[PDB]
């Protein structure tokens, strides 16, 4: 009976591997990745020739293999799989099934700028995305603004000023926010101050909002 | 000046520490741990010869400010996994931010997130709830409060008393909510196995090594029901 291993795999720095990660990729049978493409150039630059099988269910094909005894080992783009990343679907079959899923620590972006924002942490709520759309977005906010715990948000760049100054609008513009822009890569930079300051410090630079981003928002007074 | 690097440890399997983590603990002039005895014995395993200190105070985090501001630089350790989720470090981090001190978060293992990944339950969204209380009071309570979340919700939950967290949780959450127990998560003994809590309490009940070492609860959120 075969086992399926999920690896995090970096956020944008190549020494933010594991030894066991690098030992579980080259041990399985195959790997079934989120883009074949990202994790083969991943997978060359650590000398790992691999089989990959694309994760476009599919989950019944790689439940199938499983069982016939293969080890499968799943990877996202970048972080930790199944935290907005695929995978869901996979692992609720397996598990089901009585497949064992052995789990590897390593990078996600959340928690990663959660350690570094100086805010509360003994709870906090990840939120994910917040809505594209400037109505839905306004009413997810309006939703969790009573909320005391500490949030977490991934945010593009595109629409990081359309957020802010919602956030602005519906928690008000002293709610202190962390911005935390490009972790583990050379551009890294982290800067808190309240939401309203913090969105008039963003447009001051337009580099200020370029690549990934998460955001660390304080929970309210209670 | 210096930068405050803050680095993740393994929880309970070596192979897990990632290497930037290794090259950074080999560089800081100052290693600040939770435990330096702890700490050391990681570090022994890795042949790494370093300056300790101990956070055992925003007194000593003005100790370190300072050295901070004289150009040194320092790694933020806890005793595994990531500093400041349920580990100290949080009022250090602070002072440093409000001072121009550049903090530098090395990215790794975390065992609310490792067992999430592998839980099989909705991760879109989810709340990290820590510890519950350790008086069944206090803990009841506490569960009352989140009775009607319906975010997946992740605690963490010591061998001593999960047998009456989990008499709590089916008190007040209900026999049926879908709870998976991750038990020592990266270990040769590791085993993550889910169920109605009911169930899970009974299953638990029948052999006592299900429920040695250290854990993780992973709760399925509230859903919706008529008779409310
Ligand atoms: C679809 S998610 C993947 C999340 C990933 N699986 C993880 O472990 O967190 C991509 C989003 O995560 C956040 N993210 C990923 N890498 C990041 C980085 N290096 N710095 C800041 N945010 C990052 C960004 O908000 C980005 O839009
Ligand atoms: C005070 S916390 C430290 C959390 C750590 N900072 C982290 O990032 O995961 C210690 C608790 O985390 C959980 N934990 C730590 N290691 C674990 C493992 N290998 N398996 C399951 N749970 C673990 C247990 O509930 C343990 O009592």
């Amino acid at each position: 009976m075969g086992q399926l291993y999920i690896v995090p795999t970096p956020i944008g720095n190549l020494a933010d591997i594991t030894q066991r990660a690098l030992e579980v990729l080259q041990a399985v049978d195959l790997i079934a990745a989120e883009d074949t493409r990202h994790t083969g150039l991943l997978l060359q630059h650590f000398g790992i020739n691999a089989r990959l099988f694309a994760l476009h269910q599919k989950a019944e094909t790689l439940l199938a293999k499983l069982q016939e005894g293969q080890n499968i080992a799943l990877v996202s783009d970048a972080g930790t799989p199944l935290i907005n990343d695929p995978g869901y679907h996979l692992v609720r079959t397996c598990r089901e099934a009585g497949i064992r899923v052995v789990p590897l620590p390593g990078p996600c972006a959340a928690i990663t700028a959660l350690s570094a924002a100086g805010l509360p942490s003994d709870r906090f709520c990840y939120e994910g995305f917040l809505p594209a759309k400037s109505k839905g977005r306004r009413d997810a906010l309006k939703a969790i603004e009573a909320e005391p715990r500490t949030l977490i948000f991934y945010e593009s760049t595109h629409r990081l000023l359309d957020s802010l100054e919602d956030i602005v609008a519906v928690l008000g513009e002293s709610r202190y926010v962390v911005l935390a822009r490009e972790l583990t890569k050379t551009w890294e930079t982290i800067h808190g101050a309240p939401v309203g300051e913090l969105l008039a410090w963003v447009k001051e630079d337009e580099n200020r909002r370029k690549g990934e981003m998460v955001l660390i928002v304080e929970g309210h007074k209670a």
